[PDB]
């Protein structure tokens, strides 16, 4: 549960992102791949990446760096009020991906990573504060779906 001053710090980070979308995604999932290896496990498209410079170099990664960012940014985007956006998204993850919530966790701080490394002194304390619990809110509504589907 954020306050309006939270959600308008997140949605003002936000509009980084959407600057370079696709710049952003790319980071975001190089940081989690290579910060949490068993998590490239869990893409058959991606698994076959085993270094760096060929995450780097991988178009698709962008392309799908992209589409997890523009449905985040889609979720953020409604302050709280996702149930339609987020259904979805946990029960693919849970039911089809099979993605244990600690890999949300994971990629959530690899978000926090990303922004301070593309916006060093950009990314004020207030500013982290409101995304950080953005993000916290997105797993903990993720977590509760994948309660009731049974899923660890
Ligand atoms: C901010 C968090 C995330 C968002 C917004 C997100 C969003 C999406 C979307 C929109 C898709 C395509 C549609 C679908 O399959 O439902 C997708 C696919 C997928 N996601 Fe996520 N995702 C997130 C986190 C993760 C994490 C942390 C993992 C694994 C560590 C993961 C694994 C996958 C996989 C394996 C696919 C299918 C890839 C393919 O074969 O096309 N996701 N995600």
């Amino acid at each position: 549960g954020l306050s309006d001053g939270e959600w308008q710090q997140v949605l003002n980070v936000w509009g980084k992102v959407e600057a370079d979308i696709a710049g952003h995604g790319q980071e975001v999932l190089i940081r989690l791949f290579t910060g949490h290896p068993e998590t490239l496990e869990k893409f058959d498209k991606f698994k076959h990446l085993k270094t760096e410079a060929e995450m780097k170099a991988s178009e698709d990664l962008k392309k799908h760096g992209t589409v997890v960012l523009t449905a985040l940014g889609g979720i953020l985007k409604k302050k709280g009020h996702h149930e339609a956006e987020l259904k979805p998204l946990a029960q693919s993850h849970a039911t089809k991906h099979k993605i244990p919530i600690k890999y949300l966790e994971f990629i959530s701080d690899a978000i926090i990573h990303v922004l301070h490394s593309k916006h060093p002194g950009d990314f004020g304390a207030d500013a982290q504060g409101a995304m950080t619990k953005a993000l916290e809110l997105f797993r903990n509504d993720i977590a509760a779906k994948y309660k009731e589907l049974g899923f660890q």
